[PDB]
C-alpha cells in the first residue's frame, strides 16, 4: 500500500562557521550532475551558483551548535510545547531564553523532544542561505541526517570532527581526542556503525563501507522532517 | 525505530481557475489559528495575507488539469524517466510535447508513474502563488491528498466536483452527473470511502464522518511527496 513516492532532487548543503567554505552535493537521480560535490566559496569554476537557482536546498548545520532536550508537558497545562520549552528548560540554556530558538522534533502525549539553538546562529545561517540564493526546504542538525538503525549508534567524520547519532532525536559532536572521555563519560559502552575509518575509542566500532555525511544524508531523506524551520524561522 | 517526526505547520491552499477564490486552511497544531480556514480574495478581514508570510504553503491544484500515466522505460535505454516520458507519451498528450510539463511520482525499475500538465497552467499557478507571497513547499494534484487505503477507493467533493482516488498514483475528477458513466465506463464496480455525503452512483459508497479536502490533506502530509515541482519548476 505504500506510495513510495520518487525522491525529490535537491542540493544538500552543510553550513558551519561563516568563515569556512560550505560543503555541497547534488542529489538528482538520472540527471547529469547527480552526486556532483564541492565547496563554496572556491576558485574552481564551480556549478554551485547555477545549482542553487535550479534545485531546492536541504541545509545541514552543526550539531555542536545545537542542544537536544527531552521535556514533559505539565499535567493539565494546555500551552503548546514551544511555549513550555523556554520555561521548563531555562536552567539548561547557556543563553537567555529570549536569545534562544526552539524547535519540536517529536511528541508522544506529554513527552516532547526539542532542539535549542542561538537565535543569532539561525539568523546568520539563513542570511548566508539568502546571500547564496539557496532556498531551504529544511534546516537539520547534521547528526540527525545519519542513519538510525538501533540498537547500534551511527558515526561519521566531517572535517576531523566526529558526528555520533546515539538516540532518535539527538546526537553528539566530538573532536577525535574527546571520544575516550565522551564515550566513557557515558553510562555504558556501545556498538557504533562507522562510516569513516574507526578511531581508537571506547565501544565496538564496526567499519562500514565509507560514505561522506552528504552521501548519508542523500540516502536518508526522511531526516528532512527534523527541521529547525519553525516559529519565527518557519518561512523566509 | 521510527523517528515519527512531529508534523510541519503549514498553510494548505487549493488553487484552481485564476477567476475563482482559492481555498486555504492552516495546519499548526497547538497554535492559536490551527484549523482556521477561508477563501481568497474576500471582503472578510481575513488573516490569510499574514499567514502567507508566517508559514510555508502546500499548494493543491485540480486533478482535472492533470493527466496520470504509466510508462515502461525501454530496455537498455539509459535516459532518465522525464526525458523518456515526452517521447513515449506523445500520442496521449492533448498539447504539444514542448507545451507539456512532466513530473515523476513513482518508479520501480523500468516502470514509472508520471503526471503531465500544461506548462502554462504551472506558470499561472506559480505566478498566483508569488503574487500572494505564498512560498510553496510542494504542488500536488488534489486527488492525491485523499487517503489511499486499498482496496477501497476514496472520494470527497470540492465545489460540487467529485475527487476520486482510485489508484496509488492517480485519480479522477468528475461532475456529479458523470459518475454513472465514469464509474460504469470503468471495468468493474468498486468500494468507495466517501468523505462527503454519497451520491446516487455505481459502486458501494461508504459514508465516512464528513471531512473537507483540506482537512483530509492535513491528515496526510506524506502526500506532499507527490509534487509537480520538478525540472524547470523545481524551485522559484
Amino acid at each position: 500500500n505504500k506510495i513510495n513516492a520518487s525522491p525529490q532532487a535537491m542540493l544538500i548543503v552543510r553550513l558551519a562557521a561563516a568563515q569556512a567554505p560550505l560543503h555541497w552535493q547534488l542529489f538528482a537521480p538520472g540527471e547529469p550532475h547527480h552526486e556532483a560535490s564541492g565547496r563554496w566559496p572556491t576558485d574552481d569554476a564551480s556549478p554551485f551558483p547555477a545549482l542553487a537557482e535550479q534545485y531546492p536546498a536541504w541545509v545541514l548545520i552543526p550539531a555542536s551548535d545545537c542542544a537536544f532536550h527531552s521535556l514533559t508537558l505539565p499535567a493539565g497545562l494546555r500551552k503548546p510545547p514551544l511555549q513550555v520549552a523556554p520555561f521548563l528548560l531555562e536552567e539548561q540554556l547557556a543563553d537567555d531564553v529570549e536569545a534562544t530558538h526552539f524547535a519540536l522534533l517529536h511528541r508522544q502525549q506529554a513527552q516532547c523532544e526539542i532542539v535549542a539553538v542561538q537565535r543569532q546562529k539561525m539568523r546568520d545561517w539563513l542570511a548566508r542561505c539568502e546571500s547564496l540564493s539557496l532556498q531551504p526546504l529544511a534546516l537539520t542538525p547534521d547528526v540527525l541526517a545519519l542513519p538510525w538503525q538501533p540498537p547500534a549508534w551511527s558515526a561519521v567524520q566531517v572535517d576531523e570532527q566526529w558526528l555520533i547519532r546515539h538516540q532518535p532525536w539527538g546526537g553528539m559532536a566530538a573532536e577525535n581526542v574527546w571520544l575516550t572521555e565522551l564515550l566513557q563519560s557515558e553510562a555504558e559502552e556501545h556498538v557504533i556503525d562507522s562510516y569513516s575509518p574507526p578511531p581508537a575509542a571506547p565501544g565496538v566500532w564496526r567499519e562500514q563501507p565509507a560514505q561522506t555525511l552528504l552521501t548519508l544524508a542523500a540516502r536518508h531523506p526522511a531526516a528532512q522532517k527534523l527541521s529547525l524551520l519553525q516559529g519565527e524561522f518557519a518561512v523566509r
